């Protein structure tokens, strides 16, 4: 499925934020920061924000990511903007921190189905935001000099189960993702969706196997397009409390079972590099050398073009304050041999 340069007639790309971009009846934003010191087709990093921090903020705030600065280490980063937050980039949790409606699990993205029967339909349909990445990087392509084996997409918490969900319906076209902290919402083999309490014991019970979910097709993909995947864990804490109407707080993610249910399915699949990092942060953008970490997973990702062989990967050491290797997580759940 080879990537097209062409944008919705008479949408006119620019440097910065772009609004109104038509899309399945849709009309949505995104910002464009072209890449420094590059001649030639540029690799593209397309970050997406969570529940609560805005596109802004995950993109100019440093404790947020300040992911806006990888243009300047040679990536044209295409930021789309939540569609809970009606093209505002400055937005943050307000009409986007909630469940999700029309048969999706969680408002701030496209990401998942629902556990009712709602979500039906979104077992084998990507959804308007996978389908609306594909074509804001097709749109931008024609302004920019892109490289079509280097588009990347990568988030935190909400945003990183979009990212699992784009990379499992769309790995014909991005070359690999970031998804940290993201959600795989595990469910039984034959589809039925589980509980938070018993998903979370599902992984517990069997560690290693490949795990169904919600985040992706159902069932998931025998086989997906050449990928490399980075997923990252935040250690002990990396766990999410929903609010109530209320104002209380409940435990309603975590995201050790879910970071190694994809790094289980990505790692078993024969055209994938599956990286596996882990780090102490918590539920949030990577803190510590955050910086050191943008650039070392994106030249990571970088390191391994689509269609590359996955023997020919060399894991590099990151940052200081994360462990990473290729292959499923190891460090979170007991081996069957102990």
């Amino acid at each position: 499925e080879p990537v097209k340069w062409e944008c919705p007639a008479g949408y006119e790309v620019k440097e910065g934020l772009n609004v109104d971009f038509p899309h399945k009846g849709m009309k949505r934003a995104f910002i464009v920061y072209p890449a420094k010191n590059v001649s030639g087709p540029a690799p593209v990093w397309v970050p997406m924000t969570g529940s609560v921090e805005s596109t802004n903020d995950n993109l100019t705030v440093a404790r947020s990511g300040a992911n806006s600065i990888l243009a300047d280490h040679g990536y044209t980063v295409i930021a789309p903007v939540r569609a809970c937050a009606n093209q505002d980039p400055n937005i943050r949790g307000e009409r986007c921190n909630g469940p999700g409606s029309n048969g999706w699990n969680w408002n701030p993205w496209f990401e998942g189905r629902a556990a009712d029967p709602s979500g039906e339909h979104w077992k084998n349909d990507e959804g308007p935001d996978s389908s609306f990445f594909v074509a804001m990087v097709q749109c931008v392509g024609t302004k920019y000099k892109l490289d079509a084996r280097r588009l990347f997409l990568g988030g935190i918490c909400s945003g990183g189960t979009m990212t699992n969900r784009a990379l499992l319906f769309r790995s014909n076209f991005w070359a690999g993702g970031l998804p940290i902290s993201g959600e795989w919402y595990v469910t039984s083999d034959d589809g039925t969706p589980l509980s938070f309490d018993d998903a979370r014991a599902a992984v517990a019970a069997a560690p290693t196997k490949i795990h169904q979910g919600r985040v992706g097709p159902y069932p998931l993909p025998a086989k997906v397009g050449p990928l490399i995947v980075m997923t990252v864990w935040g250690g002990e804490k990396d766990l999410w409390n929903c609010t109530r109407p209320d104002g209380s707080r409940f435990l309603c993610a975590d995201y050790r079972p879910s970071t190694q249910a994809g790094s289980n399915f990505f790692s078993a699949q024969p055209d994938v590099v599956h990286v596996a990092c882990s780090s102490t942060h918590g539920h949030m953008w990577p803190q510590l050398n955050t910086q050191e970490f943008n650039r070392w997973a994106l030249d990571t990702l970088a390191s391994h073009p689509k269609g590359s062989d996955p023997r020919s990967f060399k894991l590099t050491q990151p940052p200081e304050g994360y462990t990473c290797h290729v292959g499923p997580f190891t460090g979170l759940y007991a081996s069957a041999w102990s």
